[PDB]
């Protein structure tokens, strides 16, 4: 049986977070023993599957960056499929992939607002994992595709369920958080509350955490239609809601998903994931 | 362990060839256990790959129908990759593929005789199975394009080297088959020797056997090219003659590859694929 001390190790990393109060570690460069684990997970004959949706423009600017460099970094060693939604396959990108991954691609609805594309995502996800994700593979993530993959995302990041820090939050105070502060959305997280502020750009877990994840973000979004509410952040309100009252067993760093435009301060040894700079003007076409 | 009784009954099929002198099972309809080898096989966690090239005007006429009913019929309730040669990625059809099912695409160089399209698969095979699929999965098939999946093609037809029977010539006399019969070629067989006619559109086996099947078949082929001669049915020829050396531990009935243009004798009992119609008029640009 696979324990947190046989992997993870906070003290090569004084300097940060990384134990929560409900004894979930926050996985920093320098603390995961990547070797015992990729042996671990390899006798155990895991497959890890990643969700990725490009509608409208954002196809164009960021599906074959996206894929080319999760095809290089994301869990290497063991097999991966790639779960492909997009609105027009006519525009998907031609890569080759190497060795352990292989893809399939589904095409989706476009619906008109980016809000609800963004957050429809929740529902689709849920969908798939129903009908085909929970017999395919142990681990999901589901990702933005505005991003990029820069070194080595691997096993130390599977979990039960994954959230990821928020490059611009990590050190700040809870009640400084953008989390939706009105109390008519199924959002709504008080002043006085909170651990961290989630990142909705990456998180995951097995099929079963990442499917009532997603159900529980979708019906908060429903909820709020019907009270003619919508989140702040969208889906990224509704997950912190989630992981406030759901405690994730596993947090990455933000060296797991930075943005550049911050700068890189000491506390970023190693980039893995970084945020493609923002084009809204171009990929989204309402306000 | 495995035993050939768990899963095979010969007198299910008393009035045709269920076994070869070197005890290797002939699979007829009838003779297999299937909820036995599906069972025994999930335990093991098995994936099946299967690689299929199509170029020039054979993506259009063949590829989509033979992936979707590949989807839906190459073995069932286990993880498969479907490993895909085309010379124009552009042209490559995109269909929805169900549970248990994901791809990937290889752009290949379509070479200028189709002669040679079809001889170089075994060469092109060889290096995917060293470069990744030896890694991906425990079985292969490699399979034409220009033929249908019409039923289940599941897991009995799993072994370490198999064989197709050719659908016109399973009940023929040897000395008829349409063996290379010239000393000139590497594919030579002379008249009094050969167990059975086997058909270049079907064979499998573990990557490792399969590596050996097609090094051994593209080296035939090479030899020929220095001593000025073409063996009459290419791949075929070689692949017969590995065959008689090294013997399939597997050998399938004509029901897994059926040609309707012979009609439907009463040895056919369920059809699992069968063969398009020749178009050579249309899809090959030679000789
Ligand atoms: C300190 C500060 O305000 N920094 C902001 C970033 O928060 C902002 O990133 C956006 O953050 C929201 C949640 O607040 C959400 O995560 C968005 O996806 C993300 O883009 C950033 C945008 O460029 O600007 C900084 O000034
Ligand atoms: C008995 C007889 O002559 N049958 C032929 C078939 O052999 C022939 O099929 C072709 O056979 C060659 C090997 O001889 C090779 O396998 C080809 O791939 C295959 O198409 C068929 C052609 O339609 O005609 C029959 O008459
Ligand atoms: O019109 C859209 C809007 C969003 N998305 C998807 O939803 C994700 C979240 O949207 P976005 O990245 O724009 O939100 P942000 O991170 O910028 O806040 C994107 O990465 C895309 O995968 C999309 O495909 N088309
Ligand atoms: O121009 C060609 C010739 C052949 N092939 C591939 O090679 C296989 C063997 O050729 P073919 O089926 O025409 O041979 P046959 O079975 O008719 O004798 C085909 O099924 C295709 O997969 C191809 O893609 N383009
Ligand atoms: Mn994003
Ligand atoms: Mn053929």
């Amino acid at each position: 049986k696979l324990k947190l001390s046989d992997w993870f190790n906070p003290f090569k990393r004084p300097e940060v977070v990384t134990m929560t109060k409900w004894k979930a570690p926050v996985v920093w460069e320098g603390t995961y023993n990547r070797a015992v684990l990729d042996n671990y997970y390899a006798k155990q004959k895991i497959t890890v599957g990643l969700t990725v949706f490009a509608v409208g423009r954002y196809i164009e600017h960021y599906l074959e960056e996206f894929l080319t460099s999760a095809n290089k970094h994301f869990m290497v060693g063991h097999p991966v499929i790639f779960y492909i939604m997009v609105d027009d396959v006519s525009r998907m990108p031609l890569i080759e992939l190497g060795p352990l991954r292989s893809f399939k691609v589904f095409k989706i609805k476009p619906e008109k607002r980016w809000q609800d594309i963004s957050m429809m995502r929740m529902k689709t996800i849920g969908e798939h994992i129903v009908a085909h994700i929970q017999h395919e593979v142990d681990f999901l993530f589901c990702m933005d595709v505005d991003q990029v993959f820069q070194d080595k995302f691997g096993v130390e990041t599977l979990g039960e369920s994954v959230a990821q820090l928020q490059a611009w939050w990590y050190k700040a105070d809870p009640n400084d958080f953008t989390y939706e502060r009105r109390k008519e959305s199924a959002a709504y997280i008080p002043f006085g509350e909170g651990d961290f502020y989630y990142h909705a750009a990456i998180f995951g877990g097995t099929p079963t955490q990442v499917l009532n994840i997603t159900q529980e973000c979708f019906k908060g979004i429903l909820k709020d239609k019907k009270n003619d509410i919508e989140a702040q952040w969208h889906n990224e309100s509704h997950l912190n809601k989630y992981f406030l009252l759901n405690k994730p067993t596993k947090i990455l760093s933000p060296e797991y998903c930075w943005d550049y435009h911050i700068g890189l301060p000491a506390d970023i040894k190693l980039v893995k994931m970084s945020w493609q700079t923002k084009e809204y003007n171009v990929v989204r076409n309402n306000v």
